[PDB]
């Protein structure tokens, strides 16, 4: 189930601060979009408000924003991939002037942000997610019909949007947030494809979202599996270990490379 | 040859209608997600389920044909380019089944509701395998040349995707074994940047879209899916494919070469079983 | 010469039935367009009449559409070949639940359809098609001065409206059309080249153009040349059999494989 | 190196005009089909038999340039390269039902079309064309300052619209015309390349210009140079030989390999 | 960790705003040419003063940063395609200096005002070489993920291209040692056709044109350049890189593989 | 320092003359601009009046366009790289009909127009440029701040309007002017690589650019350094010399290959 603790109650207070001190926004390709902080509160108290009527102990069902709220949009006329850098202007979430908070997972001491589950498809990825790494809330977005469906830590969703309010909310309360997967955005990045078969804006976008988890302190395993070829797999996760917080390797079942930057200092296998 | 409407199906119509109107559903691919007009497919049932009493329970595959049952066969509901930024249409994916989905005998024992993959190089006996071992209940022909299987009376001749989802969804909820041949008209205009394996990556999220789609509304359909890739690059085409949906199949040299399905028995790779 | 017999008489009413029976479109990247089957409706009469002012025999020179018609166009504001494919929609043309009318020519009891005499340049598709397949009628288009412009059987046209109006509106009513080339239209197709050095979209064309002469009984061969190296072209030639019901490759003057989709089933060489 | 009118040229400016008037003509490329303005090359012809009349016949080059005799130069009468083909529609300039005129140059009884001078920078195309060619109009186009901008013959223009009037005008009066180069119109060819490292809408223009010259009895020596690799340019010459009606090879300041098509056959070498 | 404004800082503000005041510029990437505001450069020196006054001249970077100095953060002053007729936008390259560059002690000894490219694969030491081995007055950060030097005082957390360029001519024309890691941001949102070296052209432009603006304001700014380039093809991209900066330093397995130097000594390669 | 001579002065009077009797025009992926002849005659004369108030002895910088003039466009709403050919038209500048003034600079008897300073990164063309051809004017565009910054004949400009009006108007009084860079312009060209790593209209605008200095008498070395494999770069060099009046290339800090077209005849090494 999604026990929420007295813990998570006293982190309300200073999830809301978090969100309300400093503003963000997000690029791609195109021009910076800011996050309305408000929707991730309303959600938090959403959820909050739930965890009271029940017994603290949540279904990932019930706590999708679909439907604790009338909007899930989060990103507040339209613009193309190839417009002039200098006509959209660039943006990079900020970094944390202070120490950044540390979590027991996915490793002990590591530092708020994002970590990538990578590796080829059948690599055990999703195997390691949840025999391995045992996530509080397992978010579910675009894959197909498997036995992690039927889990009440399951919250399925549709949207970016929904994916960021539910790890921002959560995790920002202390919950061990996990994502399965993040392929709905990454089969739809548009662009020129760098070196390893990948659009370079993909590794600016993990440091991005990890920055954001950084910020509000929060630990996020994200299941990062693009198109790419059977031995540039290496390089691009070799890529990935630069732009973000942790990153896990999987081959044949089982957990090919770590690494993980912690308290005790970045920690390579 | 002939569509025949037991009991079963009839009983159903109401479920059918349930599952339509309890989820909201919407579909992307390159583009702004694009919202699907559940009515319609209702409306096809209604039309579908008075012919069937009209006749005697029996149908043909032509009478059933969206372009003469209904008035309007468009299920999406001003113009957006493939390269457009992502943050400015979002993204969108088919959301997830909480409870346990629907199993079904066909096309593989104790199967998961959802989409089956009938991958292969062109005459690797795809279409072979579809009529003679997998039997399907309704056959979808679309984008393909004229063929024996155009004769039969379980063939639906659809031009749109619209058509194609309204028979999928639409019959497939009834409990029908749907068969799509071809996906090609989809596949052969998938506009964007090819990724690795020469082909689009959205090809992939479409998949588990179409997969989820079905999944939601307890339908069983097998998709024939002819790829322009290289002869090197389809195994891993295949195995890309297999994480995409419920059911794939590999064909090559007129047999069956890989095989994957999503059971109540749990994920089953290349099993001892005669389609 | 054209010679107009009572058999082709007898299927002007046939012919128009068809055409009206069934209304048709075709899409190649950008969006579907609906094809006036009067215009077609308009020339065979136009083709009928002046038939009526000869003996039945008529020059090809005289049954060119923008002769006879006071308006070519087929097809009924400007949109990309990179779009939203979820905007603009996907059409194939439908196929035949009956049973094709069967033909003569190019093969003994092939279905109604389009035949690909294909070959490298120089290979003899020309040659192998005016003396082995002799047509009653043939279309010249995007073809340099030759000896067969100067044949009473020649037509000469400069649109693919006009190249449809003929082949649907004379094959309809029994006459063995022939298209030498198709090239105006192949090295205009704009987009991404797929496997085997050519747009996919070449391959859904051709089973449009197939099954739009399924289903108005026409029998038509088309030259198909495309830009392919030397050794892709026996890739291509695999791919343009599952796309249409005959193909026939040519090398050194000589025919190297035949397939026909006759009664009697698929026939390979 | 002076220019003179005949009284056979003379002859020839009614028949001129009633090949002009008789057949619209249109181009295409990747875009949209554009008409040609046939008034335009009729003011032409007559601007040049006015000033023939008032000199001695004996007319020089740089006086018969379209910028000095016409106020305005243009022929054609904003669609982007990567737009749906049927949008946009296909045009091929359609062929001559009769037997096309012969001429004695670039070779004995050569049908009117266009003849394309092949060969890799610096192989003696410019050469081969003005000492063994002999042409009577040379048209200088985006070419660097050479001995044959000094000639008498040499015709300077700027514009596609220019090359056209001067190639069709006095071509169909008689004329020899050449063209070195149409490099500007080549290396301008927007577009994905085929097989050959070259667009292939390149061989369709070729075909679409000899069909143009081909009905105004025209014979026209275009020196054609795209930017080939060393070694793919024997297939590219190929290519050429199946959309022209002459094709010149030249490799080390000598002719390499011939291709005419003359009332006596397709000759090769 | 803290930074310190000197007297010899104080005394350069008044040359600062008249070599912004005197020389007009631009910037362009595949575009049409975009103007710099100078005024926001002036009123972010003069925030930076009125704080160092109010402190003891010891300031915290976090104190600096233009989003809390500035109302606005803006520096460029509707919307053109990457893919546009260059005859249509013009061409666009931030002119050079007639006179003798300023020069400086930092990243070497007497080297030009300009820029240094800080290059190397991922994980070379290219964030180790600069925090230990350069020792910068400045640390902007962006684009980089929760690391130690996040900590630091030296360290300005930006955002937006603009704010680099700020702190960047802002502090640099004072004479600080101001140092970006990175420009990841910008690089990895280089649209256009990858040229030879599997990188777009314009990018060796861009570090001119950046070299040439601090040349201009007498700045010395080293930027770590990290574009996604292929293992192998590092080499020949560094090679070319070293002909559009004033400096240049290329790492390998956590120590300094090469160096490039333009100095009033001379161009010096290692 | 920059001295202007009584025969500089002797010019000026001609310079106009040639800018007011040929209307000029550039293109390159767009639709073709016309030149403000005016501009560089104003120029012109502001340089003049200077140098007669001064001693003749001008400093470069003194002289840079956007000093003397109050506007410095010479190009007179927004058009693709990827529109059609046949809707924008095709321009090249037009070839001299009379024989064009010689040089004795950057080769003995060299026609006017523009000569290619080529090589890799380090060939030495800059050091060749500065200690060997010994620029009357060096004007500087897109290069780092290097010892010619600080010579008195260095012009530093910021557009390619700018390098126009200092090439076109000093270039014609009969200095002998040199460009380095031309980079700001190649690195910027948009466009489908061609043959050798680069768009084929690269080719035509050094044509344009050379045929450009041939109608103004101008002798101008421009170092032209594009993005190009380190042995694709003899392919190039050789594709350069067919669009150049001058071409030499740089390897190893000297001069490796030479061409020039001078009134003795084309000049290889
Ligand atoms: N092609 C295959 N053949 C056999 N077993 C496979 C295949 N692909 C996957 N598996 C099995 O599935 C496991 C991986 O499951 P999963 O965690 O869902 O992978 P992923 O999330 O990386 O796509 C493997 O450890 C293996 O037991
Ligand atoms: N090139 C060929 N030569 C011979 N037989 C062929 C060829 N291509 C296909 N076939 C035959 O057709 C069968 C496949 O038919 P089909 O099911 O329609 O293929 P698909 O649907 O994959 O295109 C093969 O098993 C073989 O008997
Ligand atoms: N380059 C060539 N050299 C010699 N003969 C050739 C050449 N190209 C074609 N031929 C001749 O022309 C014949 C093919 O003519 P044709 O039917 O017009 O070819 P296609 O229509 O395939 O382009 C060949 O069989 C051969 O006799
Ligand atoms: N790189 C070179 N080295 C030596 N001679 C050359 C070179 N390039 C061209 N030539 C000379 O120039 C002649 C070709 O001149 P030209 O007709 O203008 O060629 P093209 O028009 O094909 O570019 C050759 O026969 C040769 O004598
Ligand atoms: N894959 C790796 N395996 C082991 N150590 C690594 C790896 N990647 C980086 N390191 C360590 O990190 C150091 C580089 O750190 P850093 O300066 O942050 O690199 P950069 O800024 O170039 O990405 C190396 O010297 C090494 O000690
Ligand atoms: N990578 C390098 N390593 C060492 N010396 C170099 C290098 N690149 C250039 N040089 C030096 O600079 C000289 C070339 O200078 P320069 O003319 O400015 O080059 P460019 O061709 O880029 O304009 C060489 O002769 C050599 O002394
Ligand atoms: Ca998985
Ligand atoms: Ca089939
Ligand atoms: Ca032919
Ligand atoms: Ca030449
Ligand atoms: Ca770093
Ligand atoms: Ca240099």
């Amino acid at each position: 189930p999604i026990v929420v603790t007295q813990a998570h109650i006293d982190r309300v207070g200073i999830a809301a601060d978090l969100l309300d001190a400093s503003p963000v926004s997000l690029q791609v390709l195109g021009r910076p979009t800011a996050i309305n902080t408000v929707v991730i509160k309303t959600y938090i108290a959403a959820v909050m408000e739930l965890a009271s009527k029940q017994g603290g102990s949540l279904a990932g069902v019930d706590i999708r924003p679909s439907v604790l709220l009338k909007d899930t949009a989060i990103f507040t006329a339209d613009v193309e991939s190839d417009v002039d850098v200098l006509d959209t202007g660039i943006y990079s979430v900020p970094g944390l002037a202070r120490k950044p908070v540390t979590h027991r997972w996915p490793s002990e001491g590591i530092y708020s942000g994002v970590t990538a589950l990578m590796g080829a498809t059948g690599s055990g990825k999703s195997i390691t997610l949840n025999e391995k790494l045992r996530p509080d809330v397992l978010i579910r977005w675009g894959e197909v019909a498997e036995a992690y469906d039927e889990l009440d830590t399951a919250v399925h969703i549709s949207t970016l949007d929904e994916m960021l309010i539910v790890c921002i909310g959560l995790g920002a309360l202390g919950f061990n947030v996990a994502v399965d997967s993040v392929r709905p955005l990454l089969f739809r990045l548009k662009g020129a494809a760098s070196a390893g078969g990948i659009v370079a804006v993909f590794y600016s976008l993990l440091t991005d979202i990890s920055n954001l988890f950084t910020q509000y302190d929060c630990s996020v395993v994200m299941v990062v599996n693009p198109m790419v070829d059977a031995e540039k797999i290496e390089y691009v996760f070799g890529q990935v270990m630069a732009s973000t917080v942790g990153a896990i390797l999987c081959a044949d079942g089982n957990v090919s490379r770590t690494m993980f930057r912690t308290n005790k200092g970045r920690i390579f296998n």
